[PDB]
């Protein structure tokens, strides 16, 4: 009938994450086994579109609202990923954001990055999608791509950039960047 992801990847979502809202929650464990809610269950390439597109926009729900696409239904933790990193990726606009998101969710769940820089390894695992609003630019969103081993950060990053060109946006539109693990 429909055609299957070389994974499926589960769709959750963290309202109003942040640092100071683990404070009302003391550890970690506890703050996502009470906050987290889960959305979807992607299995075909026909389920991704429609969940992408029926995504409610990351700036208008509130700041810290993280969505979590984790392969095979994995813990999105820094604990589960030792060795790893997580590209990020900062959209100023809203409506560039759109774009980006549909090109990063393409690359990682349609085993783009995989067969294009790790040369079959499944190194990411992770896609969060959080509303990060500044004084500057309230519509912010941002991306992170997590990897299993740091040594591909180095080429996520150029692969991502060239992307997000051919995709329509400018150097202006976006930031990339890396937080260790
Ligand atoms: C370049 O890299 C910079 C830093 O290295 C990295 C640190 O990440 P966060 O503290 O945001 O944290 P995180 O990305 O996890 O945010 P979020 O998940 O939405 O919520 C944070 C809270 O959630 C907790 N948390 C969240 N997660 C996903 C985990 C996890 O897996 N394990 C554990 N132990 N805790 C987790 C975390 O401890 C904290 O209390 O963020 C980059 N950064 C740079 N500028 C900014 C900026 N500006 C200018 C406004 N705002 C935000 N991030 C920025």
């Amino acid at each position: 009938t429909a055609h299957a992801l070389k994974d499926p990847w589960f769709l959750s979502y963290i309202p109003q994450l942040t640092p100071d809202t683990v404070k009302y929650d003391f550890d970690w464990n506890k703050a996502k086994q009470a906050l987290q809610q889960p959305l979807d269950y992607i299995r075909t390439v026909e389920e991704f579109w429609s969940t992408i597109n029926s995504l409610p926009k990351l700036h208008q729900l509130g700041n810290g609202s993280t969505f979590i696409f984790a392969r095979n239904n994995v813990d999105a933790s820094y604990e589960a990923f030792p060795n790893g990193t997580r590209v990020l990726v900062d959209l100023y606009k809203a409506s560039v954001a759109e774009k980006g998101m549909d090109f990063v969710l393409s690359s990682v769940l349609g085993e783009g990055l995989t067969y294009d820089v790790f040369n079959g390894k499944k190194v990411c695992d992770v896609v969060r999608l959080s509303s990060r609003p500044n004084q500057e630019s309230p519509e912010l969103v941002r991306l992170e791509v997590w990897l299993s081993d740091q040594l591909y950060a180095k080429d996520v990053i150029p692969y991502i950039r060239k992307g997000l060109n051919e995709a329509g946006l400018s150097f202006t539109d976006f930031i990339m960047g890396e937080s260790t693990f």
